[PDB]
């Protein structure tokens, strides 16, 4: 049993509607206005073939930048210097206002929502997860603090071999609706999280997507809002965004907080702008100045033992759902598989968004190419 | 075998991507920009509780109109007189720019796309369906003309008892992704259509949602476009709409043409405006003047033997995916279950959109209430 969850609509029974009940009363009043949350759906365009390259300023210092973007399967790229868009690129077939999947850049948005609730005193990071989600008793999440979930410092038996359908990584996706369910799968993401185990040790970084979904569960328990709604109220609706974001949902309506947000490149940059503005956005303060300062400061370096990160960034770390390079520029980034970054360059007051579609989720070589672009662009923005 | 279908993206193999392949190359470049077509997804609002009633002009003649709207589970209601919005109503919880499922009002949009292709000479309604979709040989659709599908004058063994999961009506929904598949179901909507049989007779109206999906299949064969795209290119992108429409898609990406479109009330009214403008919309001609005139003229009265319609409209008929009342005002309407109407009132140059969520798909009493509102509002717009 996974306990109480926010109803899909006011008055809804647990789990309702399902794919088999949404046409029935009382669900249909809600479902007829929200059917894409139940059934895959396509846009029918109101508007009736070529890459847009507006590299600006940086084009002089980086004359081969468009080629380097193509080589890293770039879909959308945008540089915000201060409040100004100073460079943009969109591949052929991807409009400037199209949305793109964020993959684990989504985690950095979830951490932001948690930080908002920490500022309000509704979450205390020193408390055990089970203070907020007692149904995680008996799992790997029984013992660790909320801060240890925020910093991903919990050892979890979570097989990352996605070729193997019995792996946790594939099971987590199927539980959330990203793949077709197999017999015996958990019914929804909450149930999947309660199956997770580990040896009980903490304090060493282990990147694991389940942690973010636990954070979103905590957000729901403390606010009584669907994660979809909390992500809007605590973050998205404060950005003065051009478009709504979207988030995939499982069969209970729970947003896939770790990986399923999509948004435009320009709107994602507004999240970075808020972080470089000390936590304030056009619609109000999102998170405290202290929370932003802790993100920029980094996590414990000794916890960071992922050589995929520290071979490039030897003084790197992770905190509060952000990767902290520890480099001489203090760069910090949200990162997601296949080449997604929300990269902060505080020295130049700039944000770089790069949304891509590498053929592979991760290789060392794609990361070397991608980080080389992000660092070159950051350096191109320095005063000279 | 259902033959060639438009690829989900340029170069895609048949059927790709699936829910299990969209993260793989080469699909992921498309899927990361279109993930709501693969996985149910929710809007994360960019904007941070009460009914809006702006009944205008008609409020004087119909002082209890808001109550009558509430009693018929109205979500959105809009009256367009000429080019002007003269009345609007939205229930608490439904914003003026929210989208609503159209149910079989979607059929009237599909018929419009067919009419556009008839005007271009790409579809000849006198030809057998099998001229365009030879894979429907051996089904109920082997023999009938395209016009007989447009006018729904084909006898088909199609059980409408939706409580029974073995009914055609439920099977059609599961085949398209509107319900959870059962063992032995067809894999997609095309395959479902090839299973349909009947006694071979034609010429009598039989309302059947499968007909519209056959029309959309024909549209794909003649244009090489996904129905989703044809609906945009031939209709939606010409309306100067405020928002995109959406359409549910099956696992091949085929739009559920008979029932799955959602759009705003104001944008739906633009379709009616185009019909009352002789087929022209702001972006260009949609359909010929002749096609509109035939819709307004009605179908063969003797084919119409549905007493659910003729008890109210004794001279009624159906043609080209529109219901023709044959009343003294010449009203014509798109209609969908649970109270959807795109109602044309040519005498007053007006369009009435009513989008609702009755608890039941159909009863005689809901239709009597709903038609009484639509006729009273139409009469309220006459010159006096
Ligand atoms: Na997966
Ligand atoms: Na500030
Ligand atoms: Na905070
Ligand atoms: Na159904
Ligand atoms: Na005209
Ligand atoms: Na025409």
């Amino acid at each position: 049993s996974t306990g109480q969850h926010p109803a899909r609509y006011p008055g809804a029974a647990a789990g309702e509607p399902t794919l088999d009940s949404w046409q029935e009363p009382p669900h249909n009043r809600w479902a007829f206005a929200h059917l894409g949350e139940m059934v895959p759906s396509a846009a029918v365009s109101r508007r009736p073939g070529h890459a847009l390259a507006r590299l600006g300023a940086i084009a002089a210092q980086l004359p081969d930048l468009e080629q380097r973007l193509e080589q890293t399967y770039t879909d959308a790229f945008l540089v915000l210097r201060g409040t100004e868009v100073v460079a943009e690129y969109y591949r052929a077939g991807f409009a400037p206002d199209d949305r793109h999947l964020l993959m684990s850049v989504s985690k950095s948005l979830c951490g932001t929502v948690v930080g908002a609730l920490v500022d309000e005193g509704r979450i205390d990071p020193a408390q055990p997860v089970t203070e907020y989600v007692p149904e995680l008793a008996g799992s790997v999440y029984d013992g660790p603090s909320v801060l240890q979930v925020l910093d991903m410092q919990i050892s979890i038996d979570y097989n990352e071999d996605y070729v193997d359908p019995a792996s946790e990584v594939q099971t987590h996706d199927r539980s959330a609706g990203w793949g077709t369910r197999r017999h015996g799968d958990p019914a929804d993401t909450y149930e999947f999280l309660t199956t997770l185990r580990g040896d009980g040790s903490t304090g060493e970084f282990q990147y694991c997507s389940a942690n973010t979904d636990v954070l979103a569960w905590i957000v729901e328990r403390v606010t009584g809002l669907r994660y979809v709604e909390a992500l809007s109220t605590y973050l998205w609706a404060k950005l003065d965004a051009d478009r709504d974001a979207t988030i995939t949902v499982d069969t209970t309506g729970f947003g896939f907080a770790n990986g399923g947000v999509s948004c435009t490149a320009r709107d994602l940059a507004r999240v970075g702008r808020m972080m470089l503005d000390g936590g304030v956005a056009p619609g109000g303060r999102v998170v405290s100045e202290d929370w932003v300062r802790r993100v920029l400061a980094g996590g414990s370096h000794e916890a960071m033992t992922d050589k995929g990160f520290t071979n490039t960034f030897p003084d790197g770390s992770y905190t509060r759902q952000w990767w902290c390079t520890g480099n001489e520029r203090g760069n910090v980034s949200g990162i997601g598989i296949h080449g997604q970054n929300l990269w902060l360059d505080p020295l130049t007051d700039s944000v770089i968004v790069k949304l891509s579609s590498w053929p592979d989720p991760y290789t060392e070589h794609w990361h070397r190419l991608q980080n080389g672009i992000l660092l070159d662009v950051s350096r191109a923005l320095d005063a000279v």
